[PDB]
């Protein structure tokens, strides 16, 4: 039954189009009782074999079982025969969108009765399909339920009339259909959660394959304005569990006594429907953390959902979901192996999160043939997917705000939108990040070719890190465990940030990156979790790369006013704490290497102290060419006579060389356009007079001293070499 | 009012504010104001008691109760940003958040235009350096201002037989004006002014070179964004500055807003 389908013809339920050498193949019964399924669960019944006029192997199906059941046209449509029903009495008189448009009259010899040719409606009773006479756009919702279940009525009884109209927001209110594509770009985490709901869907009989199932309870991760409310319902009309969600204040704003009704009777019928989902939202408000929670009525609710939590009696597969803003945020009672074990992070969106996150929400639009949707999504770094929706939403009034208030609804701007470039633009400079002090867990864009060098120094860490992912058989055959961490050291460590990021660009892997102000903050503000709580969504971000910009900024701190400290020393604790297994990475910066520890120089925590110099003559073609890419730089310039004039300056130098040739570029571009609207083409191209004049802003931000300190501490890694080399047998 | 509901008993928090929620059943425009919403919904932790998070859950419950159906609107007054949980200002749900701030001294003109247009004054004062002065000022001090100015104006007549000789004509001078601003108090003060100061940039003479960088650096980054973006690079985030200390207040920068028209 798994098989293509036909494009529309008609417009009418009450004729349906048919492939006989496709039914040749199948078998299917007579007409009007024939069972179509799909999406959300819908079980759907009308007719068939009554047209033929498509061909083979695709049949059409009428438009308001296009849209339900399925997504779009091209869908696999699926047939069953349901026969032998019985014969139902005058469903519905009563219709749901456009009553209002036109006169009511006798209510259902109106417009059913010019609109078929003895198709006596065998649709689910609640379910929708147009019919009118003249503007045939009128749906309907099915009050008459005189058959239980899918059945023809018999013709012309008599029924009431109290047929009373209702805005068209039902379907969308208790089916609201959603998929795997309806949320923005989560398959880092959406195939976790199907791979957690599997054996919830539909599936007893890997139960004792199984053992017990894994999902006792979830819980889902996300930052404070995310949403989890459709991220929840994704299992809902995927599974066809009941979903009855029920909110946290919801629960805590009726008294006790009533506060245990409705939270227990929701788990009562959840034993009482086989296929139950449950979702509590915003469970904090139920269960905080035990210090900040007061009073005796918020103990005995948690209390209640605990006992409501352990009285599970692992049957039917029912599930409960939760909405953490953070763990730390609930109480540690409930992070107990026997129920609500299992967390899964929802994370922030990336940039390629933010791309795909955009046309679900401008489905219902048009586009002025200008956004590329690229120049929208990797400006609005640290946002999130309210933050979309509200930018789209303030974008398109101020698209409005454009508009003159000149309405006739007329349909010249609201039925075909301008929301431009500039539109957008200024739509992100008016922005509000909710997400913005979060650290991202996303793979950034470097790739190995924006600093040049030595690629050998960097090819040890290409083993190191890189091939224990690869190969698991890597040191097993014959060996132990790599190294945990590598810190670099010696300059500011711009270029150790971007060796870093291309490490993580190879293995595909998270980049964690900490800074030193971020460490200080820790140091200063005497609150010791939030390491160890970075470190525990580390262990959850796996595989990453944690990357501490700065280690001696608790060193240049304590100058002002021990070597070890209350950071380093929770540092020191997760990271022996670290597992010799997971591929959990470290990669340090230190300005100053030799004054922060000398307990960092022990093995067990880490031993590489790989350092790397001041870049040279042959990196500055590589970071030319990084000046060449994203800008328009012209020809005839000496990249190999300005790596001569480069004696001693560092790559930032360089990019500030960049930014000064920038500056001059861009105000001689204004000047000339200053004096060209004076006189009553910008000349995007750049000449050598842009470097020669930006030369003279170029001062070794290095100490020449402090390249005799790096050898000096590089003494310490000259080794005690000498004669010894006998023989390799 | 959010304090008729806090007056209320237990069990009657419940009246009073989910009524006028099905009585914005009734009426599709319109829209639903709570003042003082800082005593309903503070911080959780900060409130010792249980009737507190009852409101604040059957608010946060009603909040989203008539979910894009009568399409009413909700506004709130809140003096500070903070003194709100943040889990009822999450984004989605009640999240749009504008501010007011202070009047300068155009908007404290035009508060003096509006409290004057009832009043007669004696047509003789300025009323454009008044509003130009008096610094963190809230306008319903400007308000008691003029109160306290026709206060003077029955004062400096004696007691006479409660007749319309000076209440039909009212008589105001701007020495009663400053007299009445001394025997005042402002409540605004210590707070940061988010208005634009002027001093026309000509005050400051010579640096020439400094006024070409300090043009370049925030003149044109909204006035040339497609300009700036011909080679693709951010604009400089941070300047420094430093010297002696001599001519060194403020007021440079401030020039350097106003030519962006900035605040
Ligand atoms: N990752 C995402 N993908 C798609 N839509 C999102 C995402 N995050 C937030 N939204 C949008 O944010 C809006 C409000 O979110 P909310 O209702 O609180 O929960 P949810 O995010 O689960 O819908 C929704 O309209 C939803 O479409
Ligand atoms: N080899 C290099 N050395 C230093 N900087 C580089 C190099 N290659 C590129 N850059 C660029 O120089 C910029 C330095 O700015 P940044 O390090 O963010 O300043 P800060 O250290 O004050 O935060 C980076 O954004 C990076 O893109
Ligand atoms: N016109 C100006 N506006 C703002 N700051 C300035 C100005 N001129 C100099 N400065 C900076 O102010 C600092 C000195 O300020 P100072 O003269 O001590 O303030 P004051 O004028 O209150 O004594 C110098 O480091 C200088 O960089």
């Amino acid at each position: 039954n798994r098989l293509i389908v036909d494009e529309a013809i008609n417009e009418d339920n009450s004729v349906v189009s048919l492939s006989q050498p496709k039914m040749d193949e199948l078998q299917l019964f007579r007409g009007d009782t024939v069972l179509l399924k799909g999406k959300k669960r819908r079980e759907a019944v009308c007719i068939v074999l009554s047209d033929d006029t498509c061909s083979d192997e695709k049949i059409r199906m009428n438009r308001v079982v296009r849209n339900n059941l399925r997504v779009r046209l091209g869908d696999v449509i699926s047939i069953q025969p349901c026969p032998d029903v019985k014969y139902g009495k005058r469903i519905h008189v009563l219709p749901i969108d456009d009553t209002v448009e036109g006169i009511t009259g006798n209510l259902f010899e109106v417009y059913l009765k010019p609109y078929f040719l003895e198709a006596y409606r065998p649709i689910r009773k609640g379910d929708i399909f147009l019919v009118h006479g003249g503007m045939r756009a009128v749906e309907f919702k099915v009050v008459e339920t005189d058959p239980s279940p899918y059945c023809i009525v018999a013709p012309d009884t008599v029924i009431h009339c109290e047929g009373e109209p209702i805005k068209r927001e039902d379907e969308e209110e208790s089916l609201n259909e959603v998929g795997y594509d309806d949320i923005g770009g989560c398959r880092k985490q959406l195939a976790q959660i199907k791979e957690m709901v599997e054996l919830p869907l539909r599936h007893p009989a890997l139960f004792k394959a199984i053992g017990v199932k894994p999902p006792r309870g979830i819980l889902l991760y996300g930052p404070p304005g995310t949403g989890k409310t459709l991220i929840a319902r994704a299992v809902a009309n995927e599974t066809g569990a009941f979903f009855f969600l029920i909110n946290g204040p919801e629960i805590m704003s009726k008294l006790a006594g009533e506060s245990e009704s409705n939270l227990r009777k929701a788990f009562e019928e959840a034993e009482k429907n086989a296929p139950a989902i449950i979702f509590i939202d915003e469970l904090d408000a139920i269960a905080p953390k035990r210090e900040k929670t007061h009073g005796e009525v918020e103990r005995r609710i948690v209390s209640q959902l605990l006992t409501l939590m352990d009285g599970l009696k692992q049957r039917a597969h029912v599930i409960v979901m939760a909405a953490t803003n953070r763990p730390n945020s609930i109480d540690p009672a409930l992070r107990r192996f026997g129920r609500f074990d299992r967390e899964v992070d929802i994370g922030i969106p990336d940039a390629t999160g933010r791309l795909e996150i955009l046309q679900i929400h401008t489905k219902n639009m048009k586009l002025a043939d200008d956004v590329d949707l690229e120049q929208v999504a990797n400006e609005t770094h640290g946002h999130v997917g309210a933050d979309l929706a509200a930018l789209c939403s303030e974008a398109a009034l101020q698209a409005i705000r454009k508009k003159m208030d000149l309405i006739d609804l007329d349909a010249e701007v609201m039925n075909s939108l301008a929301v431009t470039m500039d539109d957008f633009r200024w739509a992100l400079s008016q922005s509000n990040p909710s997400a913005l002090r979060e650290t991202v867990v996303e793979v950034p864009q470097v790739t190995w070719e924006d600093i040049g060098g030595l690629e050998d120094v960097k090819r040890e860490l290409q083993e190191l890190v890189q091939y224990p992912v690869e190969h698991p058989d890597k040191f097993l055959k014959f060996g132990m465990t790599p190294s945990k961490g590598v810190l670099f050291y010696g300059p500011p460590g711009c270029g150790k940030t971007l060796l870093a990021k291309a490490i993580a660009n190879e293995c595909q892997a998270n980049f964690i990156s900490i800074k030193g102000p971020e460490l200080l903050t820790m140091w200063f503000g005497e609150s010791e979790a939030n390491v160890r709580e970075i470190f525990d969504k580390a262990r959850q971000a796996a595989p990453c790369v944690l990357f501490f910009d700065e280690l001696d900024s608790i060193a240049k701190a304590r100058g002002g006013n021990g070597a070890a400290d209350r950071v380093i020393n929770q540092i020191l604790t997760e990271m022996d704490g670290m597992s010799t297994k997971k591929n959990v990475f470290i990669i340090g910066a230190t300005n100053r290497p030799d004054i922060i520890d000398p307990a960092i120089l022990r093995p067990g925590r880490l031993d590489q102290l790989i350092y790397i110099p001041l870049p040279d003559e042959k990196s500055r073609v590589a970071i030319l060419k990084a000046n060449l890419r994203k800008s328009p730089v012209a020809k005839d310039v000496d990249l190999e006579f300005l790596a001569k004039m480069t004696n001693g300056f560092s790559g930032a130098d360089l990019t500030e060389i960049c930014q000064r040739a920038c500056k001059l570029a861009i105000r001689e571009s204004i000047e000339s356009e200053i004096r060209r609207e004076r006189e009553r083409d910008p000349v995007p191209e750049i000449r050598r007079d842009h470097f020669e004049e930006a030369m003279r802003f170029a001062r070794r931000s290095v100490s020449d001293n402090d390249i005799r300190k790096y050898e000096m501490f590089a003494q310490t890694l000259q080794q005690s070499r000498g004669f010894g080399s006998f023989r390799f047998p």
